[PDB]
């Protein structure tokens, strides 16, 4: 009943915004009473903050099966967990990404796992520089974070369709020509 | 008294954001009553419009500036009419971003600007190309697209110290070596 609650959720959030969904819409649609649904979950915010949650452990345990396991597809692999993991997820992404705005707890979860990625980026290069393939350039830490931020925004650009974006079936190769040239060129 | 408006706007969007922000402040501010406002402007919606179009278009003045008179110093001067015009701009900026979720008109003149920012990018990249300087790799207008939007996402980030952000001293340094290897690079 947990499960239907945030499946019915993500429903919902494909069709309308949160701002535009009752919790009495959330009720129904798991069939439970306006009541039952509050011994769950204390908000329709914290139903949105549960499926955000997740959508990045998702992404985060995959990147994880990547990193125990060419340069140009080992980055493409590692870029392609957050395409097809949030490609999978638009609404719940849309919809996390609005909440920042408004949601101290969706805020900072979203801030702790982009500091993840960023942290792990930044070894994998760091990794690429001791071994000799890659040139020591500018830090690797304020360089992984601009193309961490680089893929959140183009990303979610093109999930949306907002314009301008790069169209969904070109920006996989859009982001990796960005971080492989950045990372290896001179 | 339109310009009074603006500049107590502007001020009290450096201590608070537009929320909460009251018409009688502005109005007390510029020092007129709070129907003499309402002949200036319909809304305190409509005064964060009339500064982000004032912002965006000294940006824009400036890139026509610059596209009428080495490579990496070249991209350097055009990243840094943003970096210097929108940090100038800091509480503008941060509340114009904001209001893209809320203001249909504020969204449509970011997207209009975006639209013109990345037109001149891909047509400075094709000129580079034409005279065999940079490789024809990724589509230009593609490529174009993912910097302008590294560049949004990467200097709000810094202007409005964001965890995670580039430290504001190294942003323009951070872009300008992303951006320099994805145009010239293989
Ligand atoms: N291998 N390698 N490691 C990688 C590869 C790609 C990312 C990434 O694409 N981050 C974007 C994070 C998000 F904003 F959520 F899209 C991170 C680490
Ligand atoms: N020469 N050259 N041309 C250029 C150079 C830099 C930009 C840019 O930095 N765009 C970012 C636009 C904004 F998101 F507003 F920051 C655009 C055209």
């Amino acid at each position: 009943r947990e499960l239907a609650i945030l499946a019915t959720a993500e429903n919902l959030l494909e069709d309308r915004p949160l701002a535009d969904i009752s919790v009495d819409d959330l009720a129904k649609g798991a069939g439970i009473s306006r009541p039952t649904f509050y011994f769950y979950f204390p908000s329709k915010e914290a139903v949105l903050l549960t499926l955000l949650d997740r959508v990045v452990n998702q992404a985060d345990m995959a990147l994880q099966t990547l990193a125990e396991n060419d340069r140009e597809n080992m980055w493409r692999t590692g870029i392609n967990v957050f395409f097809e993991t949030f490609g999978s997820h638009k609404a719940v992404t849309r919809a996390g990404q609005a909440a920042r705005a408004t949601s101290v707890e969706v805020a900072e979860l979203w801030s702790t796992f982009m500091q993840k990625w960023i942290a792990y980026t930044a070894a994998v290069i760091d990794a690429e520089r001791d071994r000799g393939a890659a040139p020591r350039t500018l830090p690797a830490h304020e360089l992984a974070t601009a193309l961490n931020l680089m893929n959140e925004r183009t990303l979610f650009a093109s999930f949306a369709g907002e314009q301008p974006s790069v169209p969904e079936a070109r920006v996989l190769d859009t982001l990796v020509h960005i971080w492989v040239t950045s990372i290896y060129g001179e």
